[PDB]
């Protein structure tokens, strides 16, 4: 096996199966604005913070003052690290460069080296053979010195050659690719480990986000128990065999206006009533509209929000990508430590996105909720309000544990509502589909449609 | 006919119809990180291990120390082979190179030669005619010496020119292509024999995987008997004419929440009850959730797992490709030697993949199960819970031998379940569709819906 | 008109409408491994064998020893032809080359000349004008000498320029293109005559295969009679007005598990019972599984196979392309001389292929069966087991003469089977759809569903 230096970057050590190999060069290639400089800075910063390993950052484009000023936005005080001698910033804006880097490593006992852009040096030569030869010389000398080095290079096209000259991949022992894919006028950041000589790794592209704390890569044994939480509606708990499970994931799917937001609001209100903290992520309604609707339902969200029990986070789905929404949800969960989380609509997050990306987002959110033992209440909007046979437009049914189905039923020329417990993993539940009503006091559950047939199609026939 | 030297690489001799021709050059071309160095190392290593044939590995990019260090991750002690004189590693980091290779072949009685990258030598020349001339000289000299040589070259594009200069294919007698296709943010490794002068071979691309033992290529007369195994449910055995066949493949397809995992769990529990070893591959639920659900069904998986009778392997479908899942399943089957294997969901493995790839995966798994005389229990999730007419979204019905159909039936405003034996190859089975119930004691099978019509559509009408 | 020299290559003279023009140059262009060398060798070999016309093969890449060694795999003893003086192999690994070729033609009285690769000579020049001028000189001199010449050139892209320099097409009188198209990870060989100056030809691409006998091109007045063969089921013969026709093509289409393989097995068993030879091509089941299923049906295939009456050929559809399957079927038919041929499933061959290619394959197989007066029993699997309205997923209904329809019918909560004679060309047949049963003694045909309506949809209603 090969010893691996943990980069301590969130999620990178998972895909790399223990981190970057010790003493081997890693080349991170990407287009402008992908996060190469941030990756190289965070490598050294996390190394210094977690293991006291000195770092040397050799820069070519940005001045050291610019590097420190940019890092200050992340809370990283690189200036005090330079004063303490833990971090060194070499200015290089090839043999002499390697000699100076070696001298810096010797003087500061550096364990990690970062090279901001070797491409700027290679700009002086047009032949790819010369670039390959000089990169091989640099990598060989770095390996001989024994310092783990992370160099970054530039790309012209997202889906094309891995590097500018097409020969950098064949030289470096380790290759990592940062991509900023523009599709549907939306930008998505992806990370892909192309080649790790001598060790296994995860294969493919995984989304990552840049936040105030740096890079947060999402590298896509959950515990279970018999403790049952209360949804908030007594009939909905009786139908579920004694309420939802603590670790369960509940998905309430139905057409617009069937009462998904009402169930979400009752879930949050019941969470806060038992002195538990709850988070409500809203994507179809604003905070004031939610307050007015809750007041129409006889529920005071203002009092529970003043007590810091309920946190309502409202944003438009189009304001950020799905991975950004996942990162925001995770950050809010970490900051607030909630017992329950609810989402106003997954279909709102599903607007204008591919099925695979939405499924990945749902899998990530549900896995994080189960890992943190947080009761999650997701909701989904069906495209057709009657005659729908697919539970969800994007198949996420297998992911969830408990499913609630809300639908419209046309009876006597009136649009009544029907609610049913579609499935519950590990628990008995009522199979009947029952009439669902909404009034000033909230939701009510009535008897089932025993006298009707073809109820699922939305246009039943009395028999 | 042409004599062929067996490469002993798993699956390569099947597609090459006996191995690489003796005394002829084979050029393996691919992009960075496809497995060219691994292929060339494994060729010589397997030759030495299986036939005591000495091997010579000429390297250009990696140092011999790097080669040995990388090989050590596979358990290949190349250093002791160098000490024993069976393996030689020439360092070349063109006529002089050929003279040194010939001297190494003469001194060590080499039978196999591997060339890591002739492209690095060709980098010195830009004209494709010069590259073609020098490659022809090298191949002609290698043929004159009589050593079977495997050279590797580099590619820039996966679907484009076969080699960097576009002339390497017209020189070498044998051409093999390694591709690392990136599609849907997922990487897939493929192997394609382009041209074998003088001999037949399989045509097209076949998936291969890199594991701790090296390359495991999957090159996509099964025996039958009348011995009948027990599923675990007595009614499901009565309906099947006395249980499933030992060599049969059973596919239980239905909507979410119909009871596929219950049948899989009963299958595994009955396998382990008769002191047989069983494997359960889970993709929709974790180990703890499976344990809790089994406990809710009155089945103790913990006791049977402590006895090393049941092996539960749980992973996310998105963590690896379909060929990787097939390799993992095969490795677990080889390590555990199970009588029965069960899969929690094929549709989970079918997320975000093409129909052809999923069908190939199913064909491979079923063929391996039948070849090893292992009773396999596959399950499939239908997109629509009612009104579905296609048995499976991806047509794999022809592959399977026995099919069980689970469906939802809306009767009296309640979602009951129906189970039916769709087909059984070589055995009589009950044609009735019977009511299916789930309780604390497990599954129950009741009388059929004799009084209803259009049961298949999911919304029957009492007649 | 122009006199044409028959190349004697199987299927080439059909598309070329009598062969290559005499005294005119033909340039065959294709990528690596398409079959250019094989085409040029087979041209001279077939000329010598069939008309005693001496041939001269001028080679540039392969040595004459390599050429003979490669040809020996096809059974072509080129060495004895060189000794006899019928064949000459000139080694050239431009004016001097033409002088030597002319001397060889004069000395050996050569009538056909083949040039393995003029592209290798043209590699010395980069200007396309020089290549065009020298190729024009070569073609003009060859025409002046009066020898029919087949030169081959190289291509970089399958769908792009016809030749490397883009000027070879405008020089040569005749242009032929060999393509090796890679699509869906599958390779397909195609042949296309681009331009024949002065004569007509077939237009477009036609599949061809390379086998142990060389190139077998498939260039896509059938006789009829009133002799009626017996299917094997007496009721199925009564319904068909006295059995199938000898020259008829029968297609039995239905869902999985309806009994297509049972009908195929009964067809083969009845063929062999009357001392006729029969061939069964299996693609969904192995030989042992077929034997076990036949034994369950009371039919002993082993005894009839020992008598060399029945030949069972089993293979996976994914092991070869559709044209390869057609070639294998034709070769087996030629070797065994069968009275009847049966196919276990056309839909198995239809996996992962385009509709047009499958239709071409079906047309070819049916035309060959009708031309050879062989009774063919094809079968097709429908995607939907109920409610299907298209007879076949890929429309091949017009091709066939007799159609049998098998379907599932849900009656009284049980999945019964229905069989119907959809159509019969030139013969009266029963229009009723009758109940179909399978038991230990085989198939049984019962009364029709006179009391039901909407039987075709699979969910009838008693009236
Ligand atoms: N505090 C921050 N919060 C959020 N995003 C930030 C923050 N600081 C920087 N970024 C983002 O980091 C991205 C990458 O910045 P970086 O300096 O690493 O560029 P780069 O990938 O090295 O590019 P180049 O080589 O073209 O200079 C920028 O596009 C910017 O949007
Ligand atoms: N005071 C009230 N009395 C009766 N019904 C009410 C009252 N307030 C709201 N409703 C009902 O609430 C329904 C909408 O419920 P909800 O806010 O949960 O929406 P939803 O089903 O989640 O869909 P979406 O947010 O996409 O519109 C409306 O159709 C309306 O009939
Ligand atoms: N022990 C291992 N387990 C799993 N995968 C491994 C292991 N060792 C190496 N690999 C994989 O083998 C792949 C190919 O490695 P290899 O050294 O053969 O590269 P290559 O195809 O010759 O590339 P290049 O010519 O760019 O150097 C790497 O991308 C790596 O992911
Ligand atoms: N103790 C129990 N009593 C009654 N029913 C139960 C019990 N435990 C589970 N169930 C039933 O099991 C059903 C789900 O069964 P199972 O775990 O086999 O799922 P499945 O059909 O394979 O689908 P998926 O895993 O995709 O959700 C639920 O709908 C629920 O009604
Ligand atoms: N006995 C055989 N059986 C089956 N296929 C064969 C046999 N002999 C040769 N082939 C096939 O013939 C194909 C073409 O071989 P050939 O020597 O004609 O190459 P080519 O088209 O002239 O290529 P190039 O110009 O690159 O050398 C090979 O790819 C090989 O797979
Ligand atoms: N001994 C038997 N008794 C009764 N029915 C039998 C017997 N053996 C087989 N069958 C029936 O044969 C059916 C399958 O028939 P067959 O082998 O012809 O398949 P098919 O319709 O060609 O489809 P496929 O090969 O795609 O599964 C099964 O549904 C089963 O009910
Ligand atoms: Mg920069
Ligand atoms: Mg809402
Ligand atoms: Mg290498
Ligand atoms: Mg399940
Ligand atoms: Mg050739
Ligand atoms: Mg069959």
């Amino acid at each position: 096996a090969i010893a691996k230096m943990r980069t301590m970057i969130e999620g990178f050590d998972d895909i790399s199966h223990g981190g970057l190999p010790i003493g081997r060069s890693t080349l991170v290639s990407g287009t402008s604005g992908t996060g190469k400089t941030l990756f190289s800075i965070q490598f050294l910063y996390n190394g210094i913070i977690e293991f006291d390993e000195p770092g040397v950052f050799v820069t070519f484009e940005e001045t050291p003052q610019d590097i420190i000023k940019n890092a200050r936005s992340f809370g990283w005080d690189l200036a005090k690290l330079v004063d303490e001698g833990k971090l060194f910033i070499l200015d290089a804006s090839l043999s002499a460069l390697i000699e100076r880097i070696n001298y810096a490593i010797q003087k500061y006992r550096a364990r990690r080296v970062s090279i901001d852009s070797v491409t700027s040096v290679f700009q002086q030569y047009d032949a790819s053979s010369v670039v390959r030869r000089e990169l091989f010389r640099l990598v060989a000398r770095l390996k001989q010195i024994g310092a783990t080095t992370v160099m970054t290079t530039e790309r012209i096209e997202e889906y094309g050659p891995i590097a500018r000259y097409g020969v950098e991949e064949f030289v470096s022992d380790n290759v990592v690719i940062l991509r900023n894919v523009l599709e549907g006028e939306r930008r998505r950041r992806t990370l892909e480990i192309l080649k790790l000589r001598g060790t296994s790794h995860m294969k493919g592209e995984y989304p990552f986000t840049i936040t105030d704390h740096g890079i947060n890569i999402f590298p896509l044994t959950q515990r279970s128990s018999n403790v049952r939480v209360s949804s908030g509606v007594v009939r909905l708990d009786e139908m579920c065999g004694g309420g939802f499970f603590k670790d369960s994931i509940i998905l309430a799917t139905g057409a617009t206006g069937t009462g998904k937001t009402l169930l979400v609001s009752r879930f949050v209100e019941n969470a806060c009533a038992n002195k538990e903290r709850a988070i409500l992520f809203a994507y179809e309604e604003s905070r004031a509209q939610l307050l007015r609707n809750a007041y129409s339902w006889g529920m005071d969200f203002e009092e529970m929000e003043r007590q810091n029990l309920l946190k309502i986070v409202c944003a438009y789905p189009e304001s950020a990508g799905l991975e950004d929404h996942l990162q925001i949800i995770k950050s809010e969960i970490n900051d607030f430590k909630p017992a329950r989380i609810a989402i106003d609509s997954l279909s709102a997050l599903a607007r204008g996105v591919s099925n695979n990306a939405f499924r990945q987002f749902v899998i990530g959110v549900t896995g994080y909720a189960k890992q943190e033992e947080i009761t999650g209440l997701f909701t989904n909007t069906s495209d057709q309000f009657m005659g729908a046979h697919s539970i969800t437009d994007s198949h996420i049914e297998e992911i969830t544990d408990t499913i609630i189905l809300l639908q419209y039923v046309e009876i006597r020329g009136e649009m009544s509502r029907a609610i049913n417990v579609f499935k519950m993993r590990g628990s008995w539940h009522d199979k009947a589909i029952r009439e669902f009503m909404i009034s000033d006091k909230g939701p009510d559950i009535k008897d089932s449609f025993r006298n009707f047939e073809r109820i699922i199609s939305g246009s039943p026939t009395r028999i």
